[PDB]
């Protein structure tokens, strides 16, 4: 069937949408070439609608069913609990979209009777009705990029009340099932250090290692009614309260399989018959469906000793090489299989023989040396987008601070240390907002983070070596430098000079601030200070951090 049907009605915004990078006093110190940076708006949605709207054909063979059977066998070992209204409300982001029924995110959060009562009736209606499609809102995301222009991505989501109900029935399942089903292949269990560790070990466990990433063209669109039914049958294998079983089935038929699409003004835009991007099961459903399809496609393509790493729709395979010709013909069969299962590629997959040339989760492996000169691997990426978005966040307050997300996830990198840390700590010092808790996203989940805990966070996710890393690869250095020339970002010798200031200013303040200066900026000085384990680092509660993915799942820890 068709992924989408359109009435002709326009996808509308809520407020005004800026496409031009906003400029303030701090902007120029980070980025000169302001015309290179832009944010997508709802005005480019018409182009996105064309792209993601196609007919899907699915041809399921024996490999497909075998893998599914294996997945169900493990899923049936899981016991998941029904969450209470209260517990589910505590999981709602403070900046989450208001309900059409008179209450908002903060009303839900502090458990007002108006919020709690409507959630109960939405739940009750879920138990009684397993057929009536549920209203969803379609919006256009505002994402910032650098020109190379991309049309906006679409977000489809049900009303707040339903989102809380999703959490009640499905929060435990989506948090626990994927690891049990997919084992070490499930990538959202991994912190950066563990992921690097796992990619490298996997690369080393192969006599002649070959690797490739598989980019599906618009994954959400390729997902069929079948895939959503299949993913529900997986959920139903769990030991579940009879109320959870009813709700899950109901949400599958009424929400996850499809439904009408309503713009922010209240007009009907059309109908969806594919994956909604703003439901709780978006991440887990895509991960299960991607894993199922790929594993089966490995059997069809007869890939020798393949280890898979899956994060939602992001997929990387590492296996034994049969030589460049056989690898090329293997990947075609893989691609044909995936295409038959309704997961065609965007770019054709290419086999890589160097681990560092492989991109997965927008990240590639690279190597540096620590204080002992001892080789250490870390994940990095092209810094073009993270810097473009930092530039935007230098001039505009945002609900999600991507700069912090990038520092947390890319702390060991050259560009996050010298540019991102230096720039933003400079900003926080001038405002005296070091103690101020900030919101960011890790694996789709929203986190309130105090910047002064960054040293303790980095020690736990990357290890101490992250504060010492030096002698970066020529290839990494070339990419970082090429980005700054393109963007008009000051050279890295200017950033070092600025870092000396930021460090001293932090040290002069003592307490947790001096701790930040000591660890985060030890690189900037020739006369190096010794970096021992942090006194109160093991105090921070880092549970929930790397259990599951929750992209568009409206989650807050
Ligand atoms: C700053 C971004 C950083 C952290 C991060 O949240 C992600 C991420 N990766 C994803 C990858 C794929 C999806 N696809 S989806 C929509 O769930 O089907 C969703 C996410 S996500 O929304 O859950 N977030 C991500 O890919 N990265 C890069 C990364 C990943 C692992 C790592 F160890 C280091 C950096």
């Amino acid at each position: 069937s068709m992924s989408y049907t359109w009435t002709g009605a326009l996808i509308t915004p809520c407020a005004a949408e800026e496409s031009k990078l906003p400029i303030n006093a701090l902007s120029n110190s980070l980025l000169r070439h302001h015309n290179m940076v832009y944010a997508t708006t709802s005005r480019s949605a018409g182009l996105r609608q064309k792209k993601v709207t196609f007919d899907r054909l699915q041809v399921l063979d024996d490999h497909y069913r075998d893998v599914l059977k294996e997945m169900k066998a493990k899923a049936s070992t899981v016991k998941a609990k029904l969450l209470s209204v209260e517990e589910a409300c505590k999981l709602t982001p403070p900046h989450s979209a208001k309900s059409k029924f008179g209450y908002g995110a903060k009303d839900v959060r502090n458990l007002s009777s108006k919020a709690v009562n409507h959630i109960h009736s939405v739940w009750k209606d879920l138990l009684e009705d397993t057929v009536t499609p549920i209203d969803t809102t379609i919006m256009a995301k505002n994402e910032v990029f650098c020109v190379q222009r991309k049309p906006a991505r679409l977000i489809v989501f049900p009303d707040l009340g339903v989102r809380v109900c999703e959490k009640m029935a499905l929060y435990d399942v989506v948090s626990t099932l994927p690891q049990v089903v997919m084992g070490s292949s499930y990538g959202f269990q991994y912190s950066p250090g563990q992921r690097v560790e796992f990619l490298v070990n996997t690369w080393k466990s192969k006599k002649n290692p070959m690797g490739f990433s598989y980019d599906t063209r618009c994954f959400d669109s390729t997902v069929t009614e079948n895939d959503i039914r299949v993913e529900e049958s997986i959920y139903q294998c769990c030991d579940l309260a009879p109320e959870a079983r009813q709700a899950i089935k109901s949400l599958t038929e009424r929400l996850y399989i499809g439904g009408p699409l309503t713009n922010s003004k209240g007009q009907n835009c059309g109908y969806r018959r594919c994956r909604a991007s703003g439901v709780l099961t978006t991440s887990c459903g895509n991960t299960l469906t991607c894993y199922l399809k790929a594993s089966a496609a490995c059997r069809a393509a007869k890939l020798q000793d393949c280890t898979m790493l899956v994060n939602g729709d992001d997929l990387v395979v590492i296996c034994e090489s049969a030589g460049t010709q056989e690898d090329a013909a293997s990947l075609r069969v893989f691609t044909e299989a995936m295409t038959r299962y309704s997961a065609p590629p965007g770019d054709p997959p290419q086999p890589e023989y160097d681990l560092e040339l492989i991109t997965s989760c927008s990240s590639n492996v690279s190597v540096a040396h620590d204080a002992s000169g001892k080789r250490v691997y870390y994940l990095t990426r092209d810094p073009t987008t993270p810097l473009a978005r930092a530039a935007w966040e230098t001039a505009r307050h945002t609900p999600v601070n991507s700069w912090l997300g990038n520092i947390i996830m890319y702390a060991p990198t050259l560009w996050a240390r010298m540019i991102l840390m230096t720039h933003f700590f400079s900003i926080l010092l001038a405002q005296e907002q070091l103690e101020k808790a900030l919101d960011c996203q890790i694996y789709g989940a929203c986190y309130s983070i105090e910047p002064l805990d960054l040293p303790q966070i980095i020690e736990r996710l990357h290890g101490l070596s992250a504060f010492s890393l030096h002698s970066y690869s020529p290839g990494e250095i070339n990419r970082v430098a090429s980005c700054l020339r393109k963007l008009g970002v000051p050279p890295l010798r200017v950033w070092r000079h600025r870092a000396r200031s930021v460090r001293a200013r932090l040290l002069s303040q003592g307490g947790r601030a001096a701790t930040c200066g000591k660890y985060l900026f030890n690189w900037a000085v020739k006369t190096k200070l010794k970096l021992t384990p942090i006194p109160a680092a093991s105090q921070l509660d880092l549970s929930g951090w790397f259990v599951a993915g929750y992209s568009g799942g409206d989650i807050y820890h």
